[PDB]
C-alpha cells in the first residue's frame, strides 16, 4: 500500500466463461479508494489517471475468416450511465496450429470522483489465460 | 484538477485522407503548457514524460502480401531540427476477408523545453478511426 | 532534472545472437538508483512502479506455421530468488514474403527495494533491432 489511487486486478482462470476481474496478489492491486464494484473500477478523487489493460486472445485452427477480436475501455460517469469508448482496439486472427493474438490498451485521462470505468472483451471464449500476466486491467492517479 | 503538463490528442474522422490529430473533445486533453501546433505535441519544461499512442489499421483484403504498416514517434529539438526516432513498430497484415491490426507504442523520456513530438504512420489510407478510441496519441509529465 | 528512480534501456544491433540492455544516454535512461545488472533492472525504494517493454520480431518467408513469439516480464524478490510472470503475452506469425510481429507489455506494480525485474524473449533470433525505438524496456517510480 501507498500514497495515490491505483489499481491492477487480473483475470480468473476459474471464471471459465466470462471475463472477472480479482483482487488477488503478486502485486495485483486495488487500494487507496479505488475499489471494484460491479467487475469495475471506481475512481475515488478528481484528476487524471493513466488506464491500462491487455488481453490475450487463444484459438485451435481458424474457422473460416469472420472473426474479429474486440477490447474496449469504456467510461461510466454517474451523470449519466453509458459507456462511452475510451480506448478500443479491434483483431483479425484468421485470414495441430495454435494462434494467439494480444491487445493492449494505455491511455491518460480526465477523471471525476463516483467514476465507473470497465474493461470488456466481444469474445469471451477465446480469452487465453494459462498463464499469469497474459490479461489484466489497471489504472494509477497522477 | 490538474497541475502537470498532458496531452491526449485524437484522430480526425473527416480528415479522410490524412492523420490530424485534434482535441477539441470531450475526453481528450491538452493543457497545462502542452500546446498542438503543425500536428505535433510541444512540451513546456524539462522533466521525463510519459509518451504513447495507438493506431488502428483496417482492410478489405489483402492486394498481395508486400504490404507493411508502421507507427512511429519522433522528437525535433528546437536547434537540431531533426527528426530522432523515439518509438517505432511494423506490422505485415497480408501473406472478402478483412484485417484488422493495431499498433501500440508507449515509453518514458527525459525532454527539454521547446521539444516538438509526433506521431506518423506511412499508410493513411489504411487508418481506421471508425469508433472513438481507436487512434490516438498523448503525454503526460512525470 | 527529476528525481525518482527510472530506467528505459534498448537493444543491441552488433549483440547479434541476444537481447542486450544497453543504458547510454540518449535517448535512453538509467539513474536515481536504479541500476542495470547481470541485464537486468534493479530497484531502489519500495513503491508503485510503472513496468513496460516491447520487442519486434521480424522473419523472411514462414518455415511451417509451428511458430511461436514471447515476451514476458518476470519479477524476483531477495527472499524466494526465482522467476515470476509480470506481464507476458504470446504471438503466433505463421498460420520468401517478409513478416513483422511487435508486442508491447505495461503494467504497474508494488516494487521491494533490491527486487530484480527483466524481459525475455523465447526466440532472439527474430529479435528485430534494425531500427531505433523497436526492441526497449523501462520503468518508473510513481
Amino acid at each position: 500500500p501507498s500514497d495515490m489511487p491505483v489499481a491492477h486486478v487480473v483475470a480468473n482462470p476459474q471464471a471459465e466463461g466470462q471475463l472477472q476481474w480479482l483482487n488477488r496478489r503478486a502485486n495485483a492491486l486495488l487500494a487507496n479508494g479505488v475499489e471494484l464494484r460491479d467487475n469495475q473500477l471506481v475512481v475515488p478523487s478528481e484528476g487524471l489517471y493513466l488506464i491500462y489493460s491487455q488481453v490475450l486472445f487463444s484459438g485451435q485452427g481458424c474457422p473460416s475468416t469472420h472473426v474479429l477480436l474486440t477490447h474496449t475501455i469504456s467510461r461510466i460517469t454517474p451523470a449519466i450511465n453509458r459507456p462511452v469508448n475510451l480506448l478500443s482496439a479491434i483483431r483479425s486472427p484468421c485470414q495441430a496450429n495454435p494462434w494467439y493474438e494480444p491487445i493492449y490498451l494505455g491511455g491518460v485521462f480526465q477523471l471525476e470522483p463516483g467514476d465507473r470505468l470497465s474493461a470488456e472483451i466481444n469474445r469471451p471464449d477465446y480469452l487465453d489465460f494459462a498463464e499469469s500476466g497474459q490479461v489484466y486491467f489497471g489504472i494509477i492517479a497522477l
